[PDB]
């Protein structure tokens, strides 16, 4: 009687099927392109005779059921919860299945967690056969139905100007099941109304694209402008089910195959220097098997006042031979897909979703790996008493400041590259000698990576 | 703690298991079919009565290593080397083993030999019970290993 509508309809996702509370499970920001539902395996019969009477009969039968289907887009919109004042998306275990593994845990330092500055999500605790079990319920109206245990396959994130940004999730559950009694109240448990004008106080626009583009074999940064781009994070997972002639059967559990984080990124070819064009034919000129870049794309954009963004960090990346698109205006594409430093090390990379970032907040995120611990941006090598010569066989032990005052890791080492007639030690005692007539320079450069440079050239002199 | 991949293999061609030089090793230029090893044989004694209650039990022994077995394909790449200026293939070692059964000479006019026009391969001196001795080097990704004493059985 009744007829079911689909804009009634709202998801819960849970971690346990009981004594469901507001920390297991929560309202999804889910749009209008909903669809879910499970499919059978059938088996038909035939007879295939040569008599003079044939036997024209075809028998059917079901064998299995193959995977629930459910797909979903939900919009990024990071925020910050009254509760924990610590930035948290609002779907955040749907991030943490697509993570690790392991009971959701916000505190941590693996999977998706959160901090008092940004939310991020690591990969690095992925190594495992099977991933955290959810359990997508879906209320019509007032008729309840869930999918039994869960996994998020992929998540797809479209990257593209004059678009909204969003995330697509896709996923397979063991079986669909409809229920007629209501789990949990939807109420309480679904969000309300003031965190949703919290939720909206934050919304990510594509149309702010900027990336970070850098190859750590060289270290020549681009300047690219983003026509669009879209990268997805895969876990390649198939469910397991068995063959039993005699009655159907439904899967049992699954394997997570091979880890790929994969993306695309649209842009127009640039004459000007560090740009596309320079990109484009550096990789077809030094055509090499393996790669290693920096790439960190950033949507929403960066600005000094607190802005809504969102951050990719691909550490070691693999950057495919770009194809140079024919089109209106040359745009160029270029392929792109993560490679881990080693095959079972995890960091593969890393997120940032958050509604409060400064330049300074999503480079540390960038160098250091979170957006609350702070990291160098400018070195000056500082001589033991403001000294600007030395003379032959004379000591001088290097001192150093680092910016800001408040960085995490503030040791750096000691090298000499300009000249040679001078030597240095671990801790920075510049020493010279006899026939050392010639001028040397001192470097220093941190070990978290920043890229920041402290020189000066010092006159060393024959003496008196 | 790492995983070795086939695509990384890198193959030398040595005549000596030391004082390796640039006239005694080449690397030799593989491609995917690539492939090495070595089968051990073994035999197992079993005990065969016939009355009831019987011995129901084997044992096995190792008894003998086969012979290693290795294969891989190159390209016929002939060119000519700027220090010699003789015309010469990479693998030439590899021709010199299947062709004669003494010390390799380019200079000379039997076995694997070259010229200012062409490099010539010729089997009038193969009446040897033991060819030209190699050793083949295989390098994948960071770990050595090698075959002892090889011999070219074909080409």
């Amino acid at each position: 009687m009744s007829l079911q509508l689909l804009r009634n309809t709202r998801i819960f996702v849970s971690t346990v099927k009981t004594g469901h509370n507001k920390t297991n499970t929560q309202e999804i920001l889910v749009q209008d392109d909903i669809s879910w539902g499970q499919d059978s395996n059938s088996t038909d019969i035939t007879v295939n005779e040569a008599g003079p009477r044939p036997t024209r009969g075809s028998k059917r039968f079901n064998d299995s059921l193959n995977a629930a289907e459910w797909s979903f887009s939900t919009y990024i919109l990071p925020y910050k919860d009254k509760n924990t004042s610590k930035q948290i998306v609002p779907d955040y275990m749907l991030w943490h299945a697509l993570s690790s593994g392991r009971a959701i845990n916000l505190e941590g330092t693996t999977g998706a967690h959160n901090n008092a500055t940004n939310f991020m999500v690591n990969f690095k605790d992925n190594s495992y056969h099977e991933l955290a079990m959810l359990h997508i319920y879906i209320l019509t109206d007032k008729t309840w139905s869930y999918i039994d245990s869960c996994q998020i396959n992929q998540a797809e994130v479209n990257v593209d100007i004059e678009d909204i940004g969003r995330v697509t999730w896709s996923g397979n559950g063991n079986q669909l099941i409809p229920l007629d009694e209501q789990p949990f109240d939807p109420d309480q448990i679904g969000i309300d109304d003031e965190t949703y004008m919290t939720i909206q106080g934050s919304y990510i626009k594509n149309k702010l694209t900027i990336l970070k583009i850098k190859d750590m074999d060289t270290n020549k940064s681009y300047d690219i402008p983003i026509t669009g781009g879209t990268f997805t994070i895969n876990n390649n997972i198939t469910y397991l089910t068995p063959n039993v002639m005699s009655r159907v059967t439904i899967p049992i559990g699954s394997f997570t195959g091979a880890f790929e984080l994969t993306g695309s990124l649209t842009a127009y070819l640039n004459d000007k220097s560090l740009g596309s064009m320079e990109l484009y034919k550096d990789l077809i000129k030094t055509l090499k098997v393996v790669n290693r870049f920096e790439i960190a794309l950033v949507l929403g954009g960066e600005y000094d006042d607190e802005r809504p963004a969102a951050i990719l960090v691909a550490k070691q990346a693999h950057v495919n031979i770009p194809t140079i698109e024919t089109d209106d205006v040359l745009g160029t594409s270029v392929e792109f897909k993560a490679i881990p430093s080693d095959l079972d090390a995890g960091d593969e990379g890393y997120l940032g979703f958050s509604s409060k970032y400064t330049r300074t907040t999503i480079n540390n995120l960038i160098v250091n790996g979170d957006g609350a611990t702070d990291a160098v941006t400018a070195i000056t090598v500082k001589s033991a008493g403001n000294v600007t010569t030395l003379n032959r066989s004379a000591t001088l032990q290097m001192s150093v400041e680092v910016t800001p005052s408040s960085a995490r890791n503030k040791e750096v080492t000691w090298a000499i590259t300009a000249g040679d007639a001078a030597t240095i030690n671990a801790t920075g005692l510049l020493r010279a000698d006899a026939s050392k007539t010639g001028a040397v320079t001192v470097e220093a450069t941190a070990k978290d990576g920043s890229g920041v440079k402290g020189t000066k050239v010092i006159t060393v002199t024959a003496g008196g």
